């Protein structure tokens, strides 16, 4: 819908800190 | 690089939570 958009990563701050843990 | 910083403590909401439970 956005005219001018990008691609590109957001960073998750709980994914790795609750994944390597939660592993 | 601060002027008058002091020590403490910061609570952390997420790793109580998600330590108990995920334990
Ligand atoms: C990155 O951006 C491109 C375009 O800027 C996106 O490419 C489109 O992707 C859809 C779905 O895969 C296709 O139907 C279109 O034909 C693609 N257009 C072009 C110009 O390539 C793409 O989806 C974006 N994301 C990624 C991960 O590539
Ligand atoms: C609490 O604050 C003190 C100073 O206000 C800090 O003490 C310094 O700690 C560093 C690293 O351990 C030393 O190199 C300095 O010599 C210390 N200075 C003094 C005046 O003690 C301390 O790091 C802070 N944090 C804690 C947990 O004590």
């Amino acid at each position: 819908v956005v005219i001018g958009i990008v691609n590109n990563t957001v960073y998750d701050p709980l994914q790795p800190e609750l994944d390597s843990f939660k592993e």
